[PDB]
RNA sequence: UGUAUAUA
């Protein structure tokens, strides 16, 4: 099976064995764990003509290196370090098998690289031939990486149709463990007029998304990067729930984004929100601070308040600081205190 | 004291 050369190679044989020296035998060693380590390393540094031998024979049975477990790597390096007439070939050995390469475990990391490479001509053709399983390709494991590297890599007008097929199921994908990478990355990437009817989908429903194990993260990165419009419709969303909302795994995430990412006055006022209103006999911010969650919102409270408003924090907080102790999550309220005495 | 992405 393993040709002489391999197995002597893989026997330890040739420790000064060079490119040059396994004419002939390309595809054997790139698919092979330790002759594919060595094309590898090799490459990085090899002659544009040693680079060409290795070329010459891994072209036609491209495809089959793609999705081999020690292949692809190969290919990968000809897409960062090879030549412009070399990823023109690769790319073409890909036409019309983009869509199977994309869904494959080791294919897929080459159409990655290779929309990072190569120009937006070839791209352009890639993409397209998505056209009509964009759902099929975020939903797959391997398929939802290559449509985040889409996004980031192709220009945004491309894109329309990952749009278009995003439409009335942004709510779905948000709260899905794929399709929240690729929500974000088309709200960093994409046109207004591509983000902006996914945004309207994203204000319909956060209230259930900022509960979400994964639309929390979505909701969060809006309040990270979006404009101001859309972080505000989001924190008036919170307003009148801090408190809840502190104490859930999920939405208390996005409650600290809230305060931190918040205009002065939106900060003051859900600071002011659990200053105020009460939850029994003491105010929400002492409840807050029992909890497992919550006591991390308060935390952050502290941190981003006006220094003004931090000493009416402080006044709230100190009645209770002998009994906090009493408390696992109390505990750590007095931690952020000492930093401010 | 608290949540998310893949190959040797
Ligand atoms: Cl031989």
């Amino acid at each position: 099976g393993r040709s002489r050369l391999l197995e002597d190679f893989r026997n330890n044989r040739y420790p000064n064995l060079q490119l040059r020296e396994i004419a002939g035998h390309i595809m054997e060693f790139s698919q092979d764990q330790h002759g594919s380590r060595f094309i590898q390393l090799k490459l990085e540094r090899a002659t544009p003509a040693e680079r060409q031998l290795v070329f010459n024979e891994i072209l036609q049975a491209a495809y089959q290196l793609m999705v081999d477990v020690f292949g692809n790597y190969v290919i990968q390096k000809f897409f960062e370090f090879g030549s412009l007439e070399q990823k023109l070939a690769l790319a073409e050995r890909i036409r019309g098998h983009v869509l199977s390469l994309a869904l494959q475990m080791y294919g897929c990391r080459v159409i990655q690289k290779a929309l990072e490479f190569i120009p937006s001509d070839q791209q352009n053709e890639m993409v397209r031939e998505l056209d009509g399983h964009v759902l099929k390709c975020v939903k797959d494991q391997n398929g939802n990486h290559v449509v985040q590297k889409c996004i980031e890599c192709v220009q945004p007008q491309s894109l329309q149709f990952i749009i278009d097929a995003f439409k009335g199921q942004v709510f779905a994908l948000s709260t899905h463990p794929y399709g929240c990478r690729v929500i974000q990355r088309i709200l960093e990437h994409c046109l207004p007029d591509q983000t902006l009817p996914i945004l309207e989908e994203l204000h319909q429903h956060t209230e259930q998304l900022v509960q979400d194990q994964y639309g929390n993260y979505v909701i969060q990165h809006v309040l990270e990067h979006g404009r101001p419009e859309d972080k505000s419709k989001i924190v008036a969303e919170i307003r009148g729930n801090v408190l809840v909302l502190s104490q859930h795994k999920f939405a208390s995430n996005v409650v600290e984004k809230c305060v931190t990412h918040a205009s002065r006055t939106e900060r003051a006022v859900l600071i002011d929100e659990v200053c105020t209103m009460n939850d029994g006999p003491h105010s929400a911010l002492y409840t807050m601070m029992k909890d497992q969650y919550a006591n991390y919102v308060v935390q952050k409270m502290i941190d981003v308040a006006e220094p003004g408003q931090r000493k009416i924090v402080m006044h709230k907080i100190r009645p209770h600081i002998a009994t906090l102790r009493k408390y696992t999550y109390g505990k750590h309220i007095l931690a952020k205190l000492e930093k401010y005495y």
